[PDB]
Order: structure tokens, then sequence, then C-alpha cells
């Protein structure tokens, strides 16, 4: 399994705590999402310079990003975005969000950017019909918007060796000069003067993530104090796993252990029933006797990711534990949910015009431009 | 010195010849810059596709740039813009230029963008002042016109490894990584595409340069091939020397081998007088007995670049005291000089900004091919 715990000490990050949910809380007037009050994004860095400057100044923005790799995103894709979807409502702050379809391109050898782009305007609405306010929202394809990164960019660059480039990220010789830059496109957005549009200069960006692009927030740091800029602040989500089990990562039969947002609630339920790993005994009997693990089964853990209500969740949880809830039941109770969260998706993605999502790439607009001089 | 022939064979290029310029003035019908006919650009690669696809189809464009690493350029830093200026008119076709500002950002540590935007905005004086045609003349800055080049920047990107960036320009593993990803925004521009609002796509494009600049287009033919994209025309020129010596590059005590732009008058008398290589003979009677030499004056070789008369240089070469020489290059130099700052204090923002709009309808007259 994945060790959080090692990553926060040798990354370097500190624990979300309860003060900062309750802090979070007293500032947004609103109950802080599950994802901070379970554990499911765990992880800092600067979370309270962050929340100090918010009470002070009412203004901060977010940032996150999607690699437009695979035509079909998955949960595990949507957890970021469900996240800065709570956090741009709670904090009533703009949120940008890039695709790296520049990333993508340099990456696999056989895509070409055109290619590329069909999967960067699929993934794009699913990232809208999660819900995401567009009066708030600033989309870019980098592949569009480098003429604005690019002055940041240089100066990342200028501040980034060659040796820590292929260090940090593991790039060899034979790697394509177009991967060992593409890291400074990713850290511009950190840094308000890429929004000139709809941003001040210099305000702070809070930067929601998977623990896996952390080595580049991390060199963001860095860069950040050589430029007299904020450090970027950054909070880390642990990966929803895969249904195989919890000592893993949601990725891409292999596809049986993926929830894909274009699968069918008949799909949905035979994974479910199928595939996901049950912690419960093999017989009725047994589970009764020793009653469910929480810790390994899949059911319970993706309810602590889907299920809004705690009550509801503790309730099942106990029983599960006990053994009161059987196996059957608890899937059937994460399919029921599961089914009505894709089913909204893909009724919101289906309803969205050019129109509607032409708007979220526009950098214009006066909600946006509310924070441009603030 | 530089052995040029062996540069030629080293780097695979063809030399320009007699028959080139024949055909230059017959499909131009104007008589050809004395930089092509006394061998100061001479060589190329494929320059005969260009000139029968400009027959065929009355049609490319014309790019070189300018790295702003100084607040003002040298005479040899003119030279390939006084070429453009003069293939720009001869074929009546667009002429894009470079200013390459973030690559002298990416290698002069100590330098702001700041600092080279003031470097930047003179240099683009002296490159106007040269007599471009406006109406036919694109400036971009890369730190404004990124967006542009950057589809481009990624195919070229994708297509060199580090290996190659590395062998072919000669970095190392403490330069930025900004330095190693500069070459492929110095080639994009040979893709027309990278100018939508002017020119079609895929039109061939003649990039004239010194013979310095050959690395990064060796390597945009390459490219080319890949990207399937013409491959960029080349026309390399030698380097004007410094007043030291013949074996030399005019670069920016050390600028006593120099003559700048911004220089006075009185200061170009003196860098001549004092500074430049005499090819005549250390004794006036030995000068009487053999000539002065050629190949060896830097004022006679200035003169080269710089009389537009071929009688008048023949007369004097062929007469060749090196204090009238001298003295013959330093008016030469001074009215050049003289009519460059004139042309330069003229400017208005009006003027200037002008050269940066790409979408003038002299411009687009190429849009659709
Ligand atoms: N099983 C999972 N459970 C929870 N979270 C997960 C899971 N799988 C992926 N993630 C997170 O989803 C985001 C997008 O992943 P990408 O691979 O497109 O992510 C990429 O390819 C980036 N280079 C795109 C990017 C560009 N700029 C950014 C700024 C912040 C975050 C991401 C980006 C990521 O945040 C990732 O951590
Ligand atoms: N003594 C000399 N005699 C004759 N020619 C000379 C002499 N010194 C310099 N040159 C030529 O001047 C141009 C500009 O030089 P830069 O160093 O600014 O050149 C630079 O810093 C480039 N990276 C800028 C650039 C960007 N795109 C281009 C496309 C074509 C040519 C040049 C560029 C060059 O053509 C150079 O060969």
């Amino acid at each position: 399994g994945i060790n959080y715990n090692k990553l926060i000490k040798e990354f370097g990050c500190s624990k979300i705590t309860e003060n900062h949910i309750k802090r979070i809380e007293k500032l947004t007037n609103s109950k802080a999402h599950h994802f901070i009050r379970r554990g499911i994004f765990f992880s800092h860095r600067d979370l309270d310079f962050l929340l100090n400057y918010y009470e002070q100044h009412k203004c901060f923005y977010i940032y996150t990003g999607r690699g437009p790799s695979s035509l079909s995103m998955h949960l595990g894709h949507l957890i970021p975005f469900y996240f800065c979807k709570y956090l741009q409502e709670a904090f009533n702050v703009p949120l940008v969000i890039q695709l790296s379809d520049d990333e993508k391109y340099l990456f696999n050898q056989n895509y070409s950017l055109e290619y590329i782009n069909t999967l960067t305007n699929e993934n794009v609405k699913d990232i809208i019909s999660v819900g995401l306010n567009p009066e708030l929202t600033f989309i870019f394809k980098n592949t569009e918007y480098a003429g604005y990164l690019y002055p940041t960019v240089l100066s990342i660059h200028k501040k980034t060796t060659l040796n820590q480039s292929m260090n940090v990220f593991g790039f060899n010789h034979s790697d394509n000069i177009g991967k060992i830059s593409y890291p400074s496109f990713q850290i511009a957005p950190c840094f308000s003067q890429c929004f000139p549009n709809f941003l001040g200069k210099n305000i702070p960006c809070l930067v929601p993530q998977g623990i896996d692009q952390d080595p580049y927030f991390r060199l963001s740091r860095d860069i950040a104090v050589k430029m007299a800029l904020h450090k970027p602040v950054v909070v880390h989500s642990v990966f929803m796993p895969g249904l195989q089990g919890v000592n893993s990562k949601m990725s891409s039969d292999h596809n049986n252990s993926v929830i894909f947002l274009t699968d069918t609630p008949e799909q949905i339920k035979n994974k479910i029933n199928k595939y996901a790993f049950s912690g419960g005994g093999t017989t009725i009997q047994e589970h009764r006797e020793k009653g469910g693990n929480l810790d390994k089964d899949i059911s319970y853990q993706y309810l602590r990711y889907l299920l809004e209500d705690d009550n509801k969740l503790n309730e099942i949880g106990e029983k599960y534990k006990k053994g009161e809830m059987l196996s059957g039941e608890i899937k059937k109770i994460l399919i029921d949910v599961l089914t009505e969260l894709v089913l909204k998706h893909q009724e919101k993605k289906k309803s969205l015009t050019d129109e509607e999502i032409s708007y979220f790439f526009d950098p214009n607009k006066p909600s946006l431009q509310k924070f441009k001089n603030m």
C-alpha cells in the first residue's frame, strides 16, 4: 500500500487538522466538504497563510489541471474537480483549470495534436459536468493560452537547471526537449500574472491535486521565492483506489477495476457486484460473527468519497462493522449512489451547448473580473 | 582564420554560383545585390527550389532575426537586414523578423526581461532604420508572439531529443532548460502556419543569416521532413570582420574593433585611423613596389560590403596609399551611420507600431496561397 504519512514527512507537508476545518467553516459560513472531514484531502503547504489572507482580503484563486491522455475520465479524476467545485462555492473565488494538452502530446509518441484535442474537448465536458460555476471558472488549453504563460515560463525556465529538471522528473537524454520543458508550463499558472484579464498581480494560489503532482509544486515553491512571488499553497488528496483493492490507484480485463463516467447503470451494477473487493466474511454466519473490515471493504471506502450525509455513512459503517449489514447490501447502496452520480453526470454532459462550453474559456467575464484589482 | 570552404563541406551547404545570380536577376528584373555578386552571401541550401517555386507561384516569404543582447547593434548585425531589404524589394514578398528577447533573457543570467526590453525596442528602431518596407514587414517579439508559435514549437520539441539539442548547440547540464528549449522557437517561424493572419499554410521560407545561425536551420530542415512541411531555404553570409584583422568576427577596449551605429563621426574616424588593420607596405618604398594586399586590408574589405558602385570599388582596388583608402572608408561609414541615425531619430511610435501589425492588407497578399 501507499504509506501517506511517510510521504508527508518525506515531501515536507503538514496534515490538515480539525482546527483548519473549523477555521474554514468560520470563514466560509458553511459546513466543510466531506473530503476534508474524512481525510481524503489530508495534506497541505501554507494553508494557514492562505486562510489568513482570505480573512483580510476576501481574495485568492484556485488552480488545478487535467492531462488529456484518455477519451473518458474515471471517478478518481473527478475528486480534485469536485473539491474545486466546493472551494469555489464556499470561498467565492475564481478557479482556473489547465488542460495540459501540450504535456500529453509531448509524452505520447504516437498521439497527434489533433487526436489530443478530441480528448481535450471531451474531458472538458466531463470537467464542466461536475457542476462548476461558469461565472467563476476559467478553463484554458496550453496549446491556445501559451502566449499568456510564456513570460512567466521564461522566468521559471531560467531558474531551473537541466540537472534539476532531470533529477526531479526522472528524464533521460532520449526524452524530447518538450518533456524537459513542460513542467514550467504546469508551474506557471500558480502566478496570477498569467491571468491579467481577470486577476490582480501576485494573488495567492490554492492548488488542489492528487499527491502525484507534488514534484511540480514543491519545485514551484523554491522558484516562487527566487521570483519574489507568493509560494503556491497546495492541498493534496489520497488516491481513490481501484475496485480490485484499497492498496492501489484507479487508473486509465483492466477496465473492470475502474468506474468510467460513460459506464451504464448495468455496467456499474456488474462491476461492483463482481469485481469490488469485499471486506466481509466469506459466509453469512462468519460475517455475523466477525463483522466487516471497513479498512479493506471497497464499497465502504467508496462511500466515504461519495456519500454526503455523515450520519448515513456512520450508520452503514457501524452496521457493517458489527455484522448487522451484509456485503450484498452495502454493495447495493454504493451501486444506487454511483448510478445516481453517473446518470446525473451524463444528463448534464449531454445537455452542454457549444455556447455553454465556450463561456468557460472566456477570460473577460465580469464575475471573474471582480478580483482584477482586488 | 575562419575557413569558409571547410564549413560548406562540413555543414553540407552549396556555394551560390553565377548562374544563381543570373537566375535571380531574370526573376526580379533587377541587378542582384552586391553581397551576392561579391561573395558576401556565398552559401545556401535549396536555393534552386526556392527560385523555381517563385517562378511558378510568385510567392514565398523571408525570415530573419535579431537577439537583443546589446543596446546598439554594429555594422555586422545589419548585413542580413540590408540583404533582407533587397530581397523584399526585388521579389516583392513578406519579411518576418523575430526579436529573440526570450533567448537573450535566458542566456544572460543578470539580465531581467525589463532590461532586455529596453534593448529590444532600440534594436527594433535600428532594424527599421535600414529602410525596410513597412507595408511588407512583420516584426514580432517572442515574449509577445509565443502563442502563435507554440503549436509548431511543440511539434519541433517532440522531434528533438535532449541529446540532439545538447550536441547541436553545445549545452551542458548546468544550463537552464530555457536555453535547451529556445532553439525550437528560433526554428518555428520557418513554417508559415506561425503567421495565420497573413500567410497561407506551408509557404516556402527564405532564411538569410550569418553562418553562426546554421546549426538551428540545418536542424530545422531535418525536422521539416518529419513534420511533412517544406524545408527552410537558407542563404549564409560570411562574417564582416572586426577592425583588428580579417581573421575575425565583429562582435558586441574590445569595442575598438567594432563600428556601432551609435558611434559619432569623431569615433568612427579614430577607430579607422588607429585600429583598422592596414594591408599596405610597412615602408612607403615597399608599398610602391608590392602595392596593397587587398585580402588583408580591412578598409578595402569593408568597402566590399558598403560601396554599391562596382566601378568605384574596382578603381580603388586597382590603385591600392593606406591613409587615403582609410579616409574613403571613413567618409562612407560616416555617411551610412549619420543617415541611419537621422532615420532612427525620426521614427514615431505610430511608425514603429505599424511594423508589429499582422493585419496589414499589403502583408495579407499571400494569405490565401
Ligand atoms: N485515483 C485517483 N484518485 C484521486 N485523484 C486522482 C486519481 N487519479 C488521478 N488523480 C488526480 O486527478 C487530477 C488529474 O490527473 P491527470 O493525470 O490528468 O493530471 C495530469 O496529467 C497533470 N499533469 C495535469 C495538470 C496540469 N496542471 C495541474 C495542476 C494541478 C493538478 C494537475 C495538473 C490530478 O490532480 C491527479 O492527482
Ligand atoms: N560580423 C557579422 N557579419 C555578418 N553578419 C553578422 C555578424 N555578426 C552577426 N551577424 C548576423 O547578424 C544577425 C543577428 O545577430 P544576433 O547575434 O543578434 O543573432 C541572434 O542572436 C539570433 N539568435 C537571432 C535570430 C532569431 N531568428 C533568426 C533567424 C535568422 C537569423 C537570426 C535569427 C544574424 O543573422 C547573425 O548571423
